[PDB]
């Protein structure tokens, strides 16, 4: 296993190749008027996009210290887009820039770690500038503005996600399915989605969406581990003869089971997903059998005495449709007694009547929110199939915009934002001559992307970011009209959280990369 290593300068430039390969190709996307960028595939024909995630995606270098920073970069692009549903080429752009000027920065000879900290306070300066910057959108009517506008100005979606966002509550859960009439409508369904995803990327069925989604599907619930497969291979070859798909829920699935799961839905016999039970202890239990109780089934617990393998059809819990995600899983319409469901409540409400600290009063709140609350399963319509799948598309994609809209506000988009606050930190300084240097590099980045937004317009750069900085409060710069005014009036705008954690995960990349000291990778 013999390894390369790349010590000093050799290591950062190497690093600023790759994100500088990246960044460029998933940059030319960003912007209202994107260049389209060709991504070749092994069947024949050529898939053309103009959005950076799919780009980042595909690319991959050839030399190993390149990729690798190219895949720290992306690594941190995709959490931010996870974690605020937007930003990846916002994000990548940041990286790109702060990266950049810092490696710059570390070659004039500068402490590495300072440029780290001044970078550090000149983003959470900038968080909270932004945060201040940032126009809640509580009430309905903004929420459907917001939901419109997101899905290029078109009032159906933004109607649909205000009253499902009503209907569920701010907080609730909203799910997209495809109506079979031509007349949109929405319904509230027994449901419930945690905090835990798939346990192998490998179950996903849906490359387009990334995700895993089961038409009526048996669900196993058992909180013993599961690493042998002979305790399973009774229910599993019932699921089998019965011919419905198969959601395990379990405290952890991982050994040989796991690697029989996934070599069994690659040869695709069997479909069958694995999900680890959220949170941890009494807790877990508590979830995995409040689960139990909506989806119709029994927990299988080796303490009482039930087995996997006296496990019967009837004894697994059915729903009927799943949706499995990285990071949160969602049971639809889980079909279930209503009385039971009435009865596991009132006894969450006993026990929180009867609850004695804070913290399990907060949780308990929150498991009998979950139960109660149910989830909104919203059935777009349309003429054709084809406009059925793109305006489904498009919901979804509205629907995440103004969730995140509604957790932390809306902001003026097009990346003027960033120079809004840059423009307000310009007076920043740090402890150090560093630390101010470090200060200079993230406000220059961060007015970046704008730079390169306007830039994909055609037009200079330079006069179009000066202007936006001359100007005061929401007023910017729109590339789609070519012409300045106040962004959030006429129709430009991002969720704050999404400016915001694409912003912070930057940040945190370059702190990383610019004080990288070594590298360790296996020999080409």
């Amino acid at each position: 296993a013999a390894k390369d290593v790349k010590f000093g300068n050799d290591a950062r430039v190497k690093m600023l190749r790759g994100v500088n390969v990246l960044a460029d190709a998933v940059k030319v996307t960003l912007g209202p008027k994107g260049r389209n960028v060709v991504l070749d595939k092994s069947f024949g024909a050529p898939t053309i996009t103009k959005d950076g995630v799919s780009v980042a995606r595909e690319i991959e270098l050839e030399d190993k210290f390149e990729n690798m920073g190219a895949q720290m970069v992306k690594e941190v692009a995709s959490k931010a887009n996870d974690a605020a549903g937007d930003g990846t080429t916002t994000a990548t752009v940041l990286a790109q820039a702060i990266i950049t000027e810092g490696l710059k920065a570390v070659a004039a000879g500068m402490n590495p770690m300072d440029l780290k900290r001044g970078i550090d306070k000149a983003v959470t300066a900038a968080v909270e500038e932004l945060k201040a910057l940032s126009v809640p959108c509580s009430d309905s009517k903004a929420i459907a503005q917001v939901g419109t506008i997101s899905a290029n100005s078109d009032e159906t979606v933004g109607k649909l996600i205000a009253e499902a966002m009503d209907k569920v509550g701010k907080e609730g859960v909203i799910t997209v399915e495809d109506g079979t009439g031509l007349q949109d409508e929405l319904d509230v369904v027994e449901g419930m989605q945690f905090d835990r995803g798939y346990l192998s990327p490998y179950f996903i069925n849906k490359p387009e969406t990334g995700a895993v989604e089961l038409e009526s599907p048996f669900i196993l619930l058992a909180d013993k581990k599961i690493s042998n497969i002979r305790e399973m291979l009774p229910v599993l070859e019932a699921v089998a003869k019965a011919g419905k798909p198969l959601l395990i829920i379990a405290e952890d699935v991982e050994g040989e089971a796991l690697a029989t799961l996934v070599v069994n839905t690659m040869r695709g016999i069997v479909k069958v997903a694995a999900v680890k039970a959220p949170g941890f202890g009494d807790r877990r239990k508590a979830m995995l059998q409040d689960i139990a109780t909506l989806t119709g089934g029994t927990v299988i617990s080796e303490e009482i005495g039930m087995e996997l393998e006296k496990a019967t059809l009837e004894d697994l819990g059915q729903a009927k449709r799943v949706v499995i995600n990285k990071d949160t899983t969602t049971i639809i319409d889980g079909v279930g007694e209503e009385a039971a469901i009435q009865g596991r409540v009132a006894q969450i409400r006993q026990q929180i009547e009867e609850a004695t600290s804070d913290y399990d009063r907060e949780k308990l709140q929150e498991r009998v929110a979950k139960l109660a609350g149910g989830v909104a399963v919203i059935k777009v319509g349309a003429a054709t199939e084809v406009e059925m799948k793109e305006k489904k598309a498009r919901v979804e994609d509205a629907l995440h915009a103004t969730r995140a809209a509604v957790e932390e506000g809306v902001v003026a988009g097009g990346g003027v934002a960033l120079i809004r606050v840059a423009s307000k930190l310009a007076d920043l300084r740090g402890q150090n001559e560093d630390q101010n240097v470090g200060i200079k590099v993230a406000l220059r980045a961060m007015e970046a992307p704008l730079r390169q937004i306007v830039l994909n317009c055609g037009e200079e750069p330079s006069v179009v970011a000066n202007t936006v900085k001359g100007g005061d409060g929401n007023y910017g710069y729109n590339a789609a009209t070519e012409e300045y005014g106040n962004m959030i009036d006429m129709g430009i705008l991002d969720p704050t959280k999404v400016t915001r954690s694409a912003l912070q995960y930057a940040a945190s990349v370059a702190g990383l990369m610019i004080t990288t000291e070594c590298m360790v990778t296996d020999l080409p």
